[PDB]
């Protein structure tokens, strides 16, 4: 496929829910306080799912380990830890063991800033990519990489459904950590390398 290319750590992506078509989305709207069954949330940055294409959806996927200043052509590859960073807030996505909008018994996902990320959170911002069918060393492609995003710590996959949050929520779609992971609702894929321009050799 044309669009399928290996990508790289620094790239800004992408990332569809195979089934509902929705992007993993943020903004600077936060969880309330109170769910309506009087739970209490992390007050966080809100991740969503959104239907459309809007600036919200980029994400620029990261090493796992202490700060370094961006390096070209590493690809990222099978079960690597990563960590993805909001570019529309300079966050970093991070889940927790706090329970999340519509399932009290999936973790909350939310986003943290560089402080917290390369800090005292850092473990809680690391994502592995579990590419389906994957094999050792095997490159990690837009397109044709369906993945699931597991939650370093908890094991937890990045998981959404269809029943729209609240008004709070923009009517969007939840994002939570399901804590089983063979199921089909908890694959992604990247549909778009945005950084990544149409003439660039990667793309020959
Ligand atoms: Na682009």
């Amino acid at each position: 496929h044309p669009m399928a290319v290996t990508i790289d750590y620094w790239d800004t992506i992408t990332i569809k829910h195979k089934e509902t078509k929705a992007y993993l989305h943020s903004h600077p709207d936060r969880y309330p306080l109170r769910y309506d069954d009087g739970r209490v949330s992390s007050q966080g940055q809100q991740v969503t799912g959104y239907p459309f294409n809007d600036t919200n959806n980029w994400w620029q996927i990261l090493p796992a380990g202490p700060f370094e200043e961006p390096k070209l052509g590493r690809h990222v590859k099978h079960r690597d830890l990563v960590r993805l960073r909001h570019v529309g807030t300079d966050t970093y996505l991070l889940s927790h063991d706090v329970a999340s909008p519509y399932y009290p018994t999936n973790q909350e996902f939310t986003t943290v800033s560089f402080n917290e990320a390369y800090g005292d959170r850092a473990a809680d911002t690391l994502f592995e990519v579990r590419i389906e069918h994957g094999k050792p060393g095997q490159e990690f492609k837009s397109i044709s990489s369906h993945f699931k995003l597991i939650h370093n710590p908890s094991k937890v996959a990045m998981w959404t459904h269809p029943t729209p949050l609240p008004d709070w929520g923009h009517r969007q779609q939840e994002i939570n950590g399901n804590k089983q992971i063979a199921p089909s609702s908890n694959v992604w894929l990247v549909e778009d390398i945005v950084s990544l321009p149409a003439d660039h050799k990667r793309r020959e």
